[PDB]
């Protein structure tokens, strides 16, 4: 039996940090928690969709992932993705630190409620623009998780499985989740 | 157990259109049809090959696939690849609006009988030599399938199977036929 | 289900020959042993470790491969790797043509005892420095399939399989070496 699949990449720029990053330093050799850091990375999503025939000489068409490029551009690119769960939560975004005025998504995440902030200054109105708010840590396995979850509610109209979603952290060091 | 992979890269430039492309406006965004229009690509081939042992350190030599390599250089780079059920056959190749004169080779592409076209002006031939008329949509999946059986069906005398074949339409964007 | 993978590049450069090889010349085209001149390449190794599950949403952190890094850099980056087996062994050392006077090491090569040699030319020293000795024809297949075992053997701590190792022997051309 053959196997078709096709592999579209997206790119976006964003800030995190992984709050509960733990080593072991006879592997990590030092011991220094560096992800504990607000950073930052260039991240590539990279989604494998799988058909068991070509229709039209296609698994699918790849204009056909256009509004989930639309989707890493308008609401992830340029933004600094942090966990709820982070401690640091209440510091980064002392205005909403009772956690009430959130506005979840239906793709799972939350942006803050600008109403609540309203004549606050220039500068900060951009500060809370910059928040993706997320249920998970933001790790590269996490994330490639969650993307693989949205792909997955919203591909069964096109008749192709999401088999996987690569997550590339860095050129050098990659997650992948795969759907068995 | 372990199970042993080589690949190999194989690169060329040609030009082609893919008739047939439909698109599902809610996931393309944009319904026009651009694959529709008379293009071009960098393509790149990717060979994965498989035993259970090695033989000499090797799964089998890189240089094995040479004879894949002259194939991908003499017969599709600096072409356009064209299905012969396109459309625009007759208003692209009039000269051989009936399809009759075509010369198959083994490997399942054609080339015109210049026979019938002797005595046409130079650039009239600079257009005939540039066809690779092939019997599918030359979709990214469809020229790696076909790739696929092609190497199926020569790599025997190896010892060793072809697992997939890669083909990347864009650096973006790639498909990949998996033998099983 | 979901299956968990991490992967991560890591690079040297080195000198090697493939003492053994031999071609069939209907699929090389040339019979031009090549491989077994002094040569040398720009090496990547690519590690992919996989886990049933995430912990602090992890498989492990990239971090723990730094043991792994420092081996690359410190015992293969800029050296010559042979084979204790190749014919030559005696004429490139030629101080160690009986090819006893090695000191073998856990991860499986083996330098050269220098004890041996104190009081030699400066240049004889940086010679002997050079060799990386193995029980292996040092072909990608073969330092694939090495570096997985020693990947393997180490890992296990970490509570996540090595499910494959990567070799790239040049940008067009890899191995891979799957632990099922
Ligand atoms: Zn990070
Ligand atoms: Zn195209
Ligand atoms: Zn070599």
């Amino acid at each position: 039996s053959l196997i078709y699949q096709i592999a579209k990449e997206f790119d976006f720029c964003y800030g995190h940090r992984v709050w509960s990053q733990e080593l072991n330093p006879d592997f990590s050799l030092d011991p220094c928690l560096s992800c504990r850091h607000l950073h930052g990375h260039q991240g590539k999503v990279i989604v494998h969709l799988e058909s068991r025939e070509l229709q039209r000489g296609m698994v699918t068409d790849f204009a056909h992932l256009n509004w989930f490029k639309r989707f890493i551009d308008e609401v992830l690119d340029h933004r600094f993705i942090i966990d709820i769960d982070d401690p640091l939560f209440p510091t980064l975004l002392p205005h909403f630190a009772d956690k009430s005025a959130l506005v979840w998504m239906e793709e799972g995440y939350a942006r803050v409620d600008f109403e609540r902030i309203k004549g606050e200054s220039s500068p900060i109105l951009e500060l809370y623009e910059s928040f993706v708010v997320v249920r998970f840590v933001p790790t590269s396995e996490s994330i490639a998780s969650w993307l693989l979850e949205l792909l997955r509610s919203r591909i069964q109209p096109l008749g192709v499985k999401v088999s996987s979603v690569e997550f590339l952290e860095t050129p050098k060091s990659r997650a992948r989740v795969y759907n068995e």
